[PDB]
């Protein structure tokens, strides 16, 4: 290929700029030329299009965010706008795109296969809810945002508010939950993948209580419901004044941390060189430790789960 | 005076561990014992008293929170806490007592003078509200837990996603909201003492919109409302999607910054130096730049108020 | 004025593009044009120059470093050099120039103003060297750097390897070294502004080690000598194992704290009031935490000394 | 077993305090006994030990270091001292020992090991230079204490300074250099385990500032060489100005990471099932994303190796 495209899509994930970064630096060493497509699919469909230099991505490795910025286009989910999209890059002489974003964004990156646009999908979200890879570009800082949080609130702790309720992200997936629970130490994590029930929690905080614990942390994804709910809840039924943090889209922000760069560098890398052994359609991901790349439709097909045992784990510890 | 005592109540603070050292080192510099007073007011009614060698303070200047605990006491409210605060004082030989705390701590220092026993407040709190000093413990590190939050969401720019709410600690005092809304860039910011016209803020925000701006936020003090009151507010009226922070008692913990450690360090040397040269129903603060102290009625009887002059200024630079 | 330029000069300063912004959005305020020279004072002989836009500065606050970039430039210490300087001005219709950096920035602002061209200094370097302001901008943000790294030593103690030296920056100013010293709770601290002595400070180590002080930091300002030099100096004099830390120009970068950000928020609001108010030749600082404003000249002929309370503070605390 | 032991011995290590936490509460979940030895191997001689209650690990899992502390001892690499710690052990009615630290602490778990007490191995360093694991705990720590560095020397940024040299730990392993590189964006990584041209060294950061490269960043791990020592080859080979920064220590301090803080969690946990699983000799470890264990002296017999596609993709991104 003499030149290809890279696009972001599905809101900010840290790490997308260093795998941007990466997609240019390694597509470059080859003698390949890039095109940054700003804005996602929306500005693919709008021709927002616009070569990267060396030096475009010298400084940004570092960054959160994304440069090449996203934004939602149902327009692309529709036979008339992939047929604007398809053009776009002819016009442009782009023959190959990365994507990087989440589970959403790939959907996209199969149809333009299809057409006869290799098109290889890079999971960049902080939700750790893409099939065919055990971490997505962006969990391990969203996990460090969450932890810093649960820190601070460990200094806080007095006799009359012992008792918190941090609600993190984590729509469908449980992981950012699960995992920041058990690095928080935190007492109770309700995530959706396992059942909870509110008087094994209640009954959780009374027992903590009584041999004295300092605090008791609960660490609830946002799927579950509402940090502001539970607390309200628990502080009904306990007596015990309940403090809530709801961090928000602050967990999506950030610098990236060096696991995150490093993911990032390696996936983003080895996208182009999916493009230029000629394959198509497919998606990278880690897993065992180990670089592995997937026909879309069979890894989109897979239904992600959590670790049980690192449940039950947490469960244990506390 | 051979032995003094030291104390923390109200809500935590960063920086509290270091006024503990430094009143602790102080001390003993010039031969002076202290003993820590655990859980506050309720904690030296119930006798919660025990002596703070030199190494149990070693490794704490940098450390959140409070070695020391704090608690509510309403008893200490009344004639009968304080007297029996004294008996526990005067049973473990206790001269004066240092109070690490925010505005009540204070109250409880007084009364405490006004019964003849020597006490200095210090002010130990994250929102600023604390009279007679320009700055109080913690009120940094708060500002820069604030900003770490509102830089993460300027990472966050998706188009359809740029508006943000984030609610930060006030309650009666805006300084928190103001300093850190200036610092952080924020476009709107909702502080008790100033009015604000709901108008003025939704036209503030489609006049970015229309210009490009990526991110606008808007930082509101717990004083003013809640911020998923505003969020809703915002969406409803916009039809811009709106995203919502609560930051909570996050505000008040974490390692001190180094203008924290600094103000602890030298407020709670003071605060001693107070005790032994006679000194008593004082408290120690930083004004325009040097350290003070004042009578606790004095100074308590100030209203405490927010800089208008940044306020405006804040105004200034979001426009 | 209708329009008028900022520019940055010395080293990287965190804070630098929070003034930027500042002095953008307070001329923009009062209908003011604002044009970027880059790289300094060689870029602005060399006429570097690019109008800023709104949206220019609507991402920067919280960044480190300098959007319009820094760099030496001995031409403009000639008459030649600052000619060619007022001519690019003149060129691009620019009425008044706001300078942000170290010391050397101010000499040009003097000259400037010597050849009847208005310009104001805003204090931006990390070593608060800077007359006719208690802080720079920039200050801040470095003592938490370098207590983040002192911080870190902490947790690395071990009772046979427990001396630890950190160096940092300040080229003939202690500030950094006695802020972050008395921050860190270090037991020795090395400035220009104070006479120390090695058999003092060795003592001093022993007497820690005598009684089971679990860490000994020593910070030297890098004005006062090598730390690795002192390093092994105290070594071969104690059998104590030393390990020393040099940060160097880390202390340069990262995003700018809350009080840097405000201080360069004020400061360069301050810089464009001073020249619509055809008030030029002078520069900005905060003094008595009030703002306030200098002749250069007069500024400049001010010695630079550090809080010596302070120093002694530091030295009774780490007992 | 009724009840247990653990020790750190080797550096200090981020996350050193989560795995101490680990061992503790899942031990006490299955209803046995924890005794923390002191001072590593040297305090299980000298019975340095007591009882860790519950509450005694109930604020640990977030803070750097290890309560239990470190310490060297060459008398446990001896017949003796091996005998004299089993008695101490037997003295106190420990039936195991979890040892956290490096390969040196491995050693000691070995021979404890040929001695018939059940001792298992839990590799806590951060060179991640440990047998039998893909990644130690406190690696990520000291990765992420790294790029806050390289991060902040990107804000410092000029024609002149433009070139930086920065040594990171990892004794003979080039693991924290290396990603720690790559994470930073590296222009050149110098490691043991993969040959170096300093000619292509040099030429690659001529190359770099012909097309105007923002910045040159160089990485050195110690084992390799001395950061000072390159600085200047590199100066005197091409004129431009090398500041040189050596982080030392400051990258076995800190809160652990999140990653450091699971992995600790997880393999501390795994530690004490191996134990009451009647199991002994084996070092706990991640690979492939998977819990395993492995014979201690087996897994000592393994050299060390780095991901070399890893480093050939460090050199492709940097061009």
């Amino acid at each position: 290929m003499k030149r290809i495209g890279v696009l972001t899509s599905g809101g900010a994930s840290p790490g997308m700029n260093a795998a941007i970064r990466s997609v240019v630096r390694k597509a470059i060493y080859h003698g390949v030329e890039v095109y940054g497509v700003y804005h996602g699919y929306a500005g693919l469909i709008a021709g927002n299009i616009k070569k990267l230099e060396v030096g475009d991505v010298g400084d940004i490795i570092h960054r959160g965010g994304t440069i090449l910025y996203t934004a939602r286009c149902p327009e692309f989910k529709t036979e008339e706008g992939q047929k604007k999209g398809i053009e776009q890059l002819k016009k442009h002489g782009i023959e190959g795109l990365v994507v990087i974003g989440g589970d959403g964004s790939y959907q996209g990156a199969k149809k333009l296969t299809e057409h006869g646009f290799p098109c290889v999908g890079v999971p960049g979200t902080i939700d750790n809810d893409i099939p065919g890879t055990d971490f997505t570009i962006g969990f391990d800082t969203a996990l460090n945002t969450v932890i810093d949080a649960i820190d601070k609130i460990r200094d806080t702790a007095t006799s009359h508010e012992r008792t918190y309720v941090i609600e993190v992200m984590g729509r469908h997936a449980g992981d950012i939950a699960l995992w920041s629970g058990l690095a928080g130490g935190a007492e109770t994590i309700l995530i959706p993948e396992a059942d909870y029930d509110m008087n094994d929690v209640i009954a959780r905080l009374k027992r903590g209580h009584e041999r004295g614990k300092k605090h008791s942390i609960i660490i609830v994804a946002e799927g579950v419901g509402s940090g502001v709910d539970f607390g309200r809840q628990i502080q009904e039924a306990t007596g015990f004044e309940t403090r809530v943090t709801v961090l928000g889209h602050v967990q999506r922000g950030g610098s990236p941390t060096a696991f995150d760069r490093v993911l990032a560098s390696r996936l983003g890398a080895r996208a182009v060189e999916l493009l230029l052994e000629g394959k198509g359609g497919r998606c990278v991901g880690i897993q065992n430790n180990q670089l592995v790349d997937h026909d879309i439709a069979e890894a989109l097909a897979n239904k992600h789960t959590i670790d049980q045992r690192m449940y039950a784990l947490s469960k244990e510890l506390s």
